[PDB]
RNA sequence: CAGCUUUACAGAUCAAUGGCGGAGGGAGGUCAACAUCAAGAACUGUGGGCGCCUAUAGAACUUAUAACGAACAUGGUUC
């Protein structure tokens, strides 16, 4: 319609800065398709691999902390908690483990997903975190007593991203049925089913100050208010590569990252597409290859983290594009 | 052999003041329920001074070749 059309070329969105590579730390020997960082700090951020281990980085200076082998297969997602000192990780050997960190060393082995376990969300609030596998199923655990306490049921094929909120929405989950759900915990079903994409939501992430929550299939970022479960806006994805990662920046500057390697950068809530970032690989590495597979920011920012398919993780330090709708 | 404090004693006036006072058990069970027993050598309250000082106090148990055991098993997880 020309009502919204015109209402759109009327608003502006606020110039965020571009993003330049800084770092590059090629240390694994594996993938890197999982990247986190701490709540409470930013000196170090972990990164599980098909290595099968995970590494555990300083920001600052990019060097190897430590590496950490309590996995069989490759891990595909990790957590550290901003509540305790614990970092959960998961693997598709099915284990859901739970390393300390005053002692760097696994603890509790969650057992209960009957197969390979994608991601992890601990509770920002409670002392329960939340994972999902190929099962079809997200299930939640109390920590203390490592036992599955729920499950949810809803969906109907594997289940990638599982973030968890601290209100009523408590879990957001994300599948390849390509319905991204709202559940409540509590209540052991469903209050709302958004249906709105359509392949595959393999990304999703809750941004930080807004309590709204960018989803992503094939191509086209939503992002959604979860309070109703209703839709805030469409990104300007529209020829973009298959959408690997989704985080969000504190100053609204949702990162997407690509199976092409093709760092997009959009304005949160405006849906406005303000930088295309080419890949780079090693002069070894195949052209095919380089793919940023997962990513976060840190608390503060500043730095964009992408771990790409070049067994690489590449730290992102920071004239806008014109807008343009169809 | 003097002095004062307590019991055992008559019969008292019984005020005065104390102390034993709502004055009423003891010994024990291979008997329970609860609490609590590894922490700044580490305890608990009380007010007052304003999470911390200063007086009150209380305190059973376990500990310095460190422990409830002058005793010693088995698991689980990683390496």
């Amino acid at each position: 319609i020309v009502n919204r059309y015109e209402k759109l070329l009327s608003q502006r969105p606020e110039w965020h800065a571009p993003w330049k590579l800084s770092r590059v730390i090629n240390g694994h020997l594996g993938w890197v398709r999982c990247v986190a960082i701490d709540p409470v700090d930013n000196e170090w951020f972990i990164t599980g691999s098909n290595d099968t281990t995970m590494k555990v980085w300083d920001l600052a200076t990019g060097k190897l902390k430590t590496t950490l082998a309590g996995h069989v297969m490759t891990v595909r997602d990790v957590a550290v908690s901003d509540r305790h000192p614990y970092l959960f990780s998961v693997s598709e050997d099915k284990t859901v483990k739970c390393w300390d960190l005053e002692k760097n060393q696994i603890i509790r082995d969650y057992y209960g997903h009957l197969s390979g376990v994608r991601t992890v969300s601990i509770h920002p609030t409670l002392d329960l975190i939340a994972t999902a596998g190929r099962d079809s199923v997200i299930k939640l655990w109390d920590m203390r007593t490592r036992i599955p306490v729920i499950t949810l049921v809803g969906h109907k094929g594997p289940i990638n991203q599982v973030q968890c909120t601290p209100v009523d929405p408590q879990v957001v989950s994300s599948s390849t049925d390509a319905t991204v759900r709202l559940w409540d915990v509590v209540a052991g079903k469903t209050m709302k089913v958004l249906t709105h994409h359509k392949r595959s939501v393999r990304a999703t992430a809750l941004h930080p100050k807004e309590f709204s929550v960018a989803s992503a299939c094939t191509d086209d970022i939503r992002s959604w208010g979860l309070a109703e479960g209703s839709l805030l806006t469409n990104f300007e994805s529209e020829k973009t590569g298959i959408i690997n990662t989704l985080s969000i920046n504190q100053d609204d500057v949702l990162f997407a990252g690509g199976d092409n390697g093709v760092l997009s950068f959009y304005d949160y809530k405006s849906g406005h597409k303000y930088q295309s970032l080419a890949t780079r690989e090693m002069v070894g590495s195949l052209e095919g290859e380089r793919s940023v597979l997962c990513s976060t920011f840190d608390k503060t920012g500043l730095r964009l983290i992408t771990g790409e398919a070049d067994k690489s993780i590449k730290i992102w330090k920071q004239p806008g594009l014109a807008w343009n709708p169809n």
